[PDB]
């Protein structure tokens, strides 16, 4: 069964997910409390454990490390592949080291105006914005993204719509193709998978590798941390 | 000076006190993170340090244990000394195991009320209440506590006082004695020294001995707390 003392943990309310390697002749457990991963030792004698985090001489919180590494950074990863996976459109070198997913709809003032905050990191080639195109604000808004996508190069002509803040004159499809509509439908389900239930819908990495989001226009310290700044 | 791994939890803005001894081979930190008292423990190896709570096989949170008995109780039984130094009245046993102080004035509803809901554990000889009188709610009040405190039985007067709800007849004293206005004004003291300013103002020890403190009427919780039930 379980240690005695680490037992006497699992009765306030922790359940153990695994044991592990910690240093000084300890071993830990990885657990959780409601939805906090937490980190138990226990201590060489056998009798006691804490319940804490653990730090080295770098100051770097090891039990942190390892409860995202183990508990959260999985999850998000998923997400994050599933949203690769998609039909997104690029802004910005296709080879910026920060990815930036942002699911977007033709008529979301939000959407332009974070679109404008982004525009020192992505010509610097620092960030790279990958949009999954949605029609969900307005009853035009499936026409239009479709009409978005549905053209010489998507992509550009997202730019040129954010950009001129939607002037942009092009031809409407007279159909939209299956693709496109496949494309729109795929997003939007993707999107509802993610609980984003306002455009814009951000999501980003952070430097211990865990899925980030952010809804609406970003204040100045969110977009800082989105932008990897 | 600090090993390493303490240093850097030093640096999350923690504050130590001193160091202890911990089982298994490990050192001991007690400290402070603003108003918090919180444990450390230096692994073996001396490379690394939790910070947080250690559990024995009974499962008593250690931790909990010694932060309360360094950091917490000193104190509280320093204004319990002074507490019990004051010129208190009795209700009940005068060998009740638990004491209950409380700063009560002549025109105060909450005071009678408490007063009424406290006569279970009283009369079973469980716990004792010590009151010290102040006047501060009315312009009576001094009047009426100095002709409480100048009678030839004044903890009987006071239970006579609360039992009747304030319809006891007595001589009011031509002069009230200094003796009677320094009661008064020590009581006085020691209620604001207690940031008290409300009455009933009631003062407890808990099962680990570091002083409790309830204002107004107690809800249920709270009484049974109080009453060591």
């Amino acid at each position: 069964e379980l240690p005695a003392p680490v037992k006497a943990i699992e009765k306030q309310g922790i359940t153990i997910i695994k044991t592990f390697d910690a240093p000084g002749g300890m071993k830990g457990y990885l657990g959780k409390y409601q939805d906090m991963g937490v980190t138990i030792y226990l201590t060489p004698d056998g009798k006691h454990a804490i319940s804490g985090y653990m730090y080295n001489e770098k100051g770097e919180n090891l039990s942190n490390t390892l409860i995202e590494k183990e508990i959260y950074a999985p999850a998000g990863r998923e997400m994050w592949q599933r949203m690769e996976q998609s039909h997104w459109l690029l802004d910005g070198k296709k080879d910026a080291p920060v990815i930036v997913y942002v699911f977007a709809d033709p008529f979301c003032p939000y959407c332009k105006q974070f679109w404008q905050q982004a525009r020192p990191w992505v010509d610097s080639g620092k960030v790279q914005l990958r949009t999954l195109l949605v029609g969900v604000i307005k009853p035009e808004s499936p026409a239009t993204a479709a009409a978005i996508l549905a053209s010489k190069d998507p992509a550009k002509t997202w730019q040129q719509y954010e950009a001129s803040g939607g002037k942009l004159k092009l031809n409407v499809p007279a159909n939209v193709s299956t693709e496109q509509m496949k494309v729109l439908s795929d997003n939007e389900k993707l999107m509802d998978d993610l609980g984003a239930n306002v455009t814009p819908a951000i999501y980003y990495m952070s430097k211990e590798n865990t899925l980030q989001q952010a809804m609406g226009l970003p204040d100045q310290k969110t977009l800082n941390i989105i932008m990897g700044n």
